[PDB]
């Protein structure tokens, strides 16, 4: 019946999408989010960020966030959570801090502890650290890194495990789903947690590609073996495919062929649990706001009908 139904047919989890508080007031849009043959799980694409759940130390705010997780639960969805440490998003008072190890540990710590309480039993996932890596498998400096050093990923991931024993803790990245320094890196980090003690269950590979220069189903699906020889379940939490304006027939179908290697990867990798896509529509796409000359990304035009995409997908299924 759909990308969801297809998905779970082949053991996945899930098929499911991002989505944003602003889009839940578009009746046509909210109706195909809930429609259950397509998605089975949601993502909040900003509500559950550090800025909006903590906007002042110790001042927590979860109504945006409590209102995807809503719908969610109104159309028995799975959520996944996103995200609790990152470098963006942060509200002023984490990036003008004075902060010594000590203290910005105590902060960063009771940011965990505190939105993963309130969720507690609401997510299958969390992505507990979000784009540690650059690309070329260094630490990103950020001010994470640069107060507390390698030692804030472990406790991060400590710390949420702490806070909800049974929600599955996931790094998240992207450069991380082809061969590469970074998806090497990204293996050292599960390595690292563990090491340390710490619980890691996944590892989310972000999947923002480029119509045409798409990781290939062979490597896509050997980074994903890399991940799950670790231990760890691996899904695609991001997933959407920019194409280089303007849209055209060719482009549509490379497209296509692009999103079904991703879904074949998935399915070919025993402990890839699931697939979510950046939201689904093009109206609501992330990338041409980021990405100059890009954009049409996604299964579902600005109009809400189905491109040659959603049939690749559904090709990758094995449906
Ligand atoms: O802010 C980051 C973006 O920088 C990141 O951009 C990458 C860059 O490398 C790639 O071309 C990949 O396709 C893009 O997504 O994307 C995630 C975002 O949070
Ligand atoms: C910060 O302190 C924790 C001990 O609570 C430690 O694991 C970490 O390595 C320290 N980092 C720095 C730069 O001192």
């Amino acid at each position: 019946a759909g990308l969801n139904t297809a998905a779970k047919a082949k053991g996945l989890k899930y098929f499911g999408s991002a989505t944003d508080n602003p889009e839940l007031t578009d009746s046509a849009y909210v109706a195909q989010l809930s429609n259950t043959d397509d998605f089975g799980q949601i993502t909040p694409g900003n509500s559950m960020k550090w800025d909006a759940t903590e906007p002042s130390q110790n001042s927590f705010s979860f109504a945006n966030g409590d209102a995807v997780v809503n719908l969610a639960n109104k159309n028995g969805q799975l959520m996944r959570c996103h995200t609790l440490v990152w470098h963006s998003q942060l509200p002023n008072w984490v990036s003008s801090g004075s902060w010594t190890n000590a203290t910005l540990l105590a902060a960063m710590k009771n940011h965990i502890t505190n939105v993963v309480t309130h969720y507690k039993g609401k997510c299958y996932a969390w992505d507990v650290v979000n784009e540690a890596l650059n690309e070329d498998g260094t630490f990103r400096n950020s001010v994470f890194y640069q107060i507390i050093g390698p030692a804030y990923i472990p406790i991060a991931f400590a710390t949420a495990a702490a806070a909800d024993p049974d929600v599955k803790l996931y790094y998240n990245d992207y450069n991380i789903e082809y061969s590469g320094a970074k998806a090497t890196a990204a293996q050292n980090i599960v390595k690292m947690i563990k090491a340390y003690g710490a619980k890691i269950d996944g590892v989310g590979l972000q999947a923002h590609f480029i119509v045409g220069s798409t990781p290939s189903q062979s490597d896509l699906t050997t980074v994903l073996k890399g991940y799950t020889a670790l231990g760890v379940e691996v899904a695609y939490t991001e997933l959407d495919i920019r194409m280089q304006l303007p849209s055209t027939a060719a482009k549509l179908a490379q497209q296509s062929t692009d999103f079904q290697g991703v879904a074949a990867a998935c399915v070919s990798t025993t402990g890839c649990v699931g697939v979510t896509i950046w939201d689904w529509t093009d109206k609501y796409s992330w990338v041409p706001s980021v990405f100059q000359g890009y954009g049409a990304p996604l299964p579902w035009d600005e109009n809400y009908v189905k491109k040659p995409a959603y049939d690749g997908l559904m090709a990758g299924l094995g449906a």
